[PDB]
Formats: structure tokens, sequence, C-alpha cells
């Protein structure tokens, strides 16, 4: 799994501690081995959401399959959480783009996963 | 909807408004209400373009529908329209990533749109 | 096409020969003039992979079709191996996610390319 998170918020110290925080609890719930789980945050990026600059987080999260069914609402309900706490951010201002993508489109140690 | 700018030029005092005027005007070109609409700008990126790294921009839009028929051509005239004027970055040198993207993988405040 | 680095590593003097370089071979690769060929590298983004953040790399690479058969395995080795010689950063540390776009989902200068 992949999860990239862009937000508007300045840099924070605990940046590395919240992404490991992140990453095991996104391994678990998509009961994919941690080994595979990739993130990433990146702050201070100018962003508007509702058309003001108030604090607010676009995510792309990537998988090869892990989700289905109530899956990309309990994923949403994880990160959302995670951000609101560990970031501040409302968990009304964030947005979350998920791709479910096939293994021979997703790039690995100079090969593919199909 | 969305639209994340990754741009090659240096940052823009006036990256707020610039935003807020394009947050406004893809909200009624798409039909949707602007509370909906995401926007970022992240200057200052080492870009190339046509192998050489000449003011170049790469936009991704995404929207749960309203990218039927000519609205990709629509949004794209209205992006590189902005881009050109605002960021001095000529509409040659601008790509747009489009997707139309389902409710249930588009998540927002703890759950999904689906 | 298009190509997006993300990377852990801090900021690299070459960026732009690094870019040049891959842009030429991405071209080569694919059977695309280079004229359409959009690269970009965006570095000391804080990362974690297999919950650690030693040397990680995200990539994102987008081509209206030219993705068919071994092509993605193809361009992985290839990406993999420019980013592990130029960044330092293992091959088995990367992850390219991969796009085949159509055409009228692929805006550039005003219009599509649909």
């Amino acid at each position: 799994p992949l999860i990239n998170i862009q937000a508007s918020v300045p840099a924070v110290a605990d940046a590395n501690s919240l992404l490991q925080e992140l990453s095991s609890k996104l391994a678990e719930l998509l009961g994919k081995p941690e080994k595979y789980v990739m993130t990433s945050l990146q702050c201070g990026v100018p962003m508007t959401f509702s058309g003001n600059t108030e604090p607010t987080c676009y995510v792309e999260v990537k998988s090869i399959g892990a989700l289905d069914g109530s899956r990309t609402q309990e994923v949403s309900e994880l990160v959302c959480g995670h951000i609101e706490q560990n970031l501040g951010i409302p968990a009304d201002r964030i947005y979350i783009g998920f791709e479910d993508v096939p293994a021979r489109l997703w790039g690995w140690n100079g090969s593919t996963f199909g």
C-alpha cells in the first residue's frame, strides 16, 4: 500500500513518528505486511478548500486490492482520525483519493508485482 | 473536485488569491458547490518538459463525475489559461491528468461519498 | 509521458541533468517523441517504507498507451536503475504507480490529446 499526504499546515517535528504509526495501522487494516507499506507527508503546501485557506489536507491511498466493500470507508475513518489528532486538521477538511491498482501497474525493485 | 498544481517556477506571493480564483471558476464550470472544491499549488519543483527546464507545470484534476463530453477540454482551457496568466507558464508547457473518481473511492470527513 | 519522483533523500545539485537523462531514456523506451515527456523530482519529503525512514522513493508514471505487455516491467527496470545510480536509493525501496491514461483525460495546451 501507499499513502501520500499533502497538507496545508506547517511541517511537524514528529513527522517520522506520525508516519510510522500510520504505517502500522494501515498494514493491519488492509491485511498487508508492513514491509510493503509506503507513506509520505508533505506539509506547508498552499491549499484552499471551500474557497478558504483554513487547515486542509489531500491524501492519496493506493493498494493492490484490499479496498473491497467497507474498506474505503474504514480507511477514511482511520486516516481522517489520525490526521485530525496529529496535524489538527478537521476531518471535514480532508479529502482522500483511492485507487485499487492492478499488480502489473505497480513497480517495485526493478520489476512489477504482476 | 480536486485540482493540484505542481510547477517549476518560483513560489508566488499571491498563491492564495490565485487558488481562490481558480476554485470559484472550477466550481462554476463543473456545476459543483465551491464548498467541495479543493486546490493546491506547489512551486519550485525541479521539472523538465521536452528535455528542458523552461517554465512548466503538471496539474492533476479529479472529480466525482462532471467530466463528460467537452468538459475535459473546457477544464483544460480554463486551467491552462489561468496558469498562463498567473504563473507565466505557457499553455504548451502544461499537462493535466484527469480522473473521474467513483464516489466510493473518494474519502471525506471520516467516510466516503459513496 | 509523465514521470514524477517523490524522494526522501536530500535535494541534489544535479537534479536537472538527472531528469534530462531520465527524459531521453524514457522517450526512447516508450517510443514517444521527447517533446512530450514531462518529468519532476521532489526531494526532502518525509517518508517511511517498511516502517522505517531509510532512503525511499515513490514514482508516478503516466502515458497515453505505450504500457502494454512487458513495458511496465521494462520501465520499472529503467526507472529503479536510474534512481539507484543517481539518488542512492536501493531499488527495493522504490515504488512506481503506473497509469495508461485515455487521451481525452490528458490536457495540454488549452485542450486535450483526444
